[PDB]
């Protein structure tokens, strides 16, 4: 029986065998009062003190949010979708210490992705209880609120100011800080990772001074804030929760009466209302979710990014092989997980019109112009890799790159990967390749179970990886030491090295996706 006395409670764990050894988990510790009745659209209140032992032995609920249904009983997408009940009553927290507990341990901080509007901690790819019995590393992850319920805004306005799913997670990492040591955890060496928008989320701590003091390093998972689906504008917010608000009949001259309305509505009313704020959505629409507050964000964050205003410390950065394919067949034309979805030069020019609705039609002439110059001109998957090129090269890969570039020009140590191993498991067909979200099994250690039907090579990349990270976080280099691994460089703005994963050979390569870069970097955001 291990029972841990934390600043509001005492709590009770599970002990897990884990490769003929123990991991203690701690699941579903509560780090914020339920926000609720009145309390829903605020900030995160800070818990009252129990005098029970909480049983921390299952985990707790997921936040409320819309579930993806386009594939009934298909693993590859309900393997995402929550796999513990809906509720508002969702702000809890999760710990895996290894056995036996151990002293100054480095502290591995998970935050999921979901696009802002699903996920949640309690995932199978999400379990630490690998990390921790290999690494000796302690993993913390956390639930936080998404969609509406998560990012409503009306800025200025403490009834829904906006951003409160990311102060959410700032209290969890709060959290850390004042308990972790009772559990055999360093505060003073927490890295944060995170993928997708979790990855933004973890960018977005960088720059929020209020996070500053809660970590030390970070780990950036094929997303950042500067992706052009990861902040909305104070202007399409407010317009959003105007719109939400004459779906729900709560229409008021009173933003804040329009509030207390909102507080009235079902969980589930405002989550069938969250897809038609916009007036033209796509498969990576954001409805809701991170907003300029002047609180969590106090300035735009491209401009604190290139003027230097972040902290200062080590990031790895990093982005998979083809991360624009997940999200071809939720819309594009011709596209089915179920053949090979060789399609037409029209079928793109339609592709293109459903991932980039509000471009000019000349913005779209010049994707697809600088997408289209074939080598070959007679293969006939060109307009199929493209389309999928374009999704990722715009919305992850030069995102990222071009955060690694600012980021690392004001002296801080960078690191960056490109992921292009394809899973052995992966359900998703052959032509999607390395998809978005499918380093995460390989960062979390799964592999590394021999009976989960993984092939060698990939649990031998997999405790490559796993070391890494774990190096990462502990000493802020990504090094493999002891196995003649090849050194991983610094990234710099000059050279511009990276390192890439793969179970065949890993290379340094210099200048990811160069000339696509510069058509995304330097000339779209003119159109
Ligand atoms: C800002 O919001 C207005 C409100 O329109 C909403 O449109 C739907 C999404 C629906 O969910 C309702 O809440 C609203 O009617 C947008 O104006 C509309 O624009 C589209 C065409 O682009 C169309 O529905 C109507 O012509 C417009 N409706 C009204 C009432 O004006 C507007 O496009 C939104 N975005 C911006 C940038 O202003
Ligand atoms: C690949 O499949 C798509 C999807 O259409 C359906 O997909 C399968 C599940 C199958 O069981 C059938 O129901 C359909 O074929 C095809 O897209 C369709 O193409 C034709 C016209 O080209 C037509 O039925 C629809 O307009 C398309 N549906 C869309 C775009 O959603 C596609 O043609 C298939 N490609 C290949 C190479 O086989
Ligand atoms: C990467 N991984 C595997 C962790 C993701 C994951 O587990 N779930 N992903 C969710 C998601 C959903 C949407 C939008 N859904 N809108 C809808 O109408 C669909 N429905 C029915 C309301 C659910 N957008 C984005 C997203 C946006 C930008 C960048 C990246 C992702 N992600
Ligand atoms: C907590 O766990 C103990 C151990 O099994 C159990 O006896 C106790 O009833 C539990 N408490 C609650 C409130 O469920
Ligand atoms: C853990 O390490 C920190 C510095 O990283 C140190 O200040 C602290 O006292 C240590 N705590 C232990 C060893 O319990
Ligand atoms: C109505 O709006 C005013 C500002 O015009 C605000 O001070 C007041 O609190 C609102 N009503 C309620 C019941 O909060
Ligand atoms: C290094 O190689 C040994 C085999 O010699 C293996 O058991 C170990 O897991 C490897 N370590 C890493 C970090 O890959
Ligand atoms: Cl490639
Ligand atoms: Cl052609
Ligand atoms: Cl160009």
């Amino acid at each position: 029986d291990i029972i841990i006395a934390t600043k509001n409670g005492k709590v009770r764990g599970m002990q897990l065998t884990v490769f003929g050894g123990t991991v203690t988990a701690f699941l579903g510790i509560p780090y914020a009062q339920p926000p609720l009745g009145r309390l829903r659209f605020k900030k995160p209140q800070s818990l009252t003190k129990w005098s029970d032992i909480w049983n921390a032995t299952k985990y707790a609920n997921s936040c409320c949010q819309n579930i993806d249904q386009s594939f009934p009983g298909f693993h590859g997408s309900e393997m995402w979708n929550p796999n513990t009940d809906l509720s508002e009553d969702c702000l809890y927290l999760n710990v895996w210490i290894p056995a036996p507990k151990p002293k100054n341990a480095t502290v591995l901080i998970w935050i999921y992705g979901g696009g802002f509007q699903t996920g949640t901690s309690s995932l199978h790819v999400y379990d630490g209880k690998f990390l921790a019995r290999v690494e000796r590393v302690i993993v913390v992850s956390m639930n936080y609120r998404v969609g509406a319920l998560g990012f409503l805004a009306l800025p200025g306005n403490p009834e829904a100011p906006g951003n409160m799913g990311l102060f959410d997670q700032q209290l969890a990492l709060q959290w850390v800080q004042k308990n972790i040591a009772a559990f055999g955890g360093n505060p003073k060496s927490v890295t944060l990772f995170g993928e997708s928008a979790g990855a933004a989320s973890v960018s977005l701590h960088l720059l929020s001074p209020g996070s500053h003091s809660l970590f030390t390093r970070a780990i950036l998972q094929s997303g950042s804030f500067n992706a052009p689906w990861a902040v909305t504008s104070l202007y399409e917010a407010r317009n959003r929760t105007l719109n939400l608000a004459k779906l729900t009949g709560c229409s008021r001259e009173n933003e804040t009466e329009i509030i207390k309305c909102l507080r009235n509505k079902d969980p589930q009313e405002i989550l069938l209302n969250e897809a038609f704020v916009v007036p033209y959505g796509t498969p990576l629409s954001v409805n809701f979710g991170p907003t300029v507050d002047g609180d969590f964000l106090t300035d735009m964050p491209d401009i604190l990014l290139e003027l230097g205003q972040f902290k200062k410390t080590q990031i790895l950065v990093g982005v998979n092989k083809d991360e624009g394919t997940a999200f071809l067949v939720y819309g594009a034309p011709g596209f089915s997980k179920d053949n090979n979805s060789i399609i037409t030069r029209k079928e793109f020019q339609e592709g293109l019109k459903i991932f980039f609705p509000g471009v000019s039609e000349f913005g779209k002439e010049s994707i697809l112009f600088h997408y289209t110059d074939w080598v070959d001109d007679q293969r006939p998957e060109n307009y199929r890799e493209a389309l999928g090129d374009v999704v990722g090269d715009y919305n992850f890969i030069c995102p990222a790159l071009e955060f690694t570039k600012k980021f690392s020009e004001w002296g801080n140590n960078a690191f960056f990967y490109y992921f292009e191993h394809r899973s052995s498991k992966l359900p998703w067909p052959e032509w999607m390749g390395v998809m978005h979200g499918y380093e995460i099994e390989f960062v979390f250690g799964l592999p590394l179970e021999r009976r989960d039907q993984y092939t060698k090579a990939e649990e031998i990349l997999s405790r490559s990886i796993v070391k890494r990270w774990a190096n990462f976080a502990k000493y802020g280099n990504p090094q493999e030491t002891q196995n003649q691994s090849t050194s991983w460089p610094v990234f710099k703005s000059t050279e511009q090295k990276y390192l890439t994963l793969n179970t065949e050979s890993t290379r340094i390569m210099t200048k990811l996706r160069a000339q696509q870069c510069r058509f995304w970097t330097s000339f779209f955001p003119k159109v």
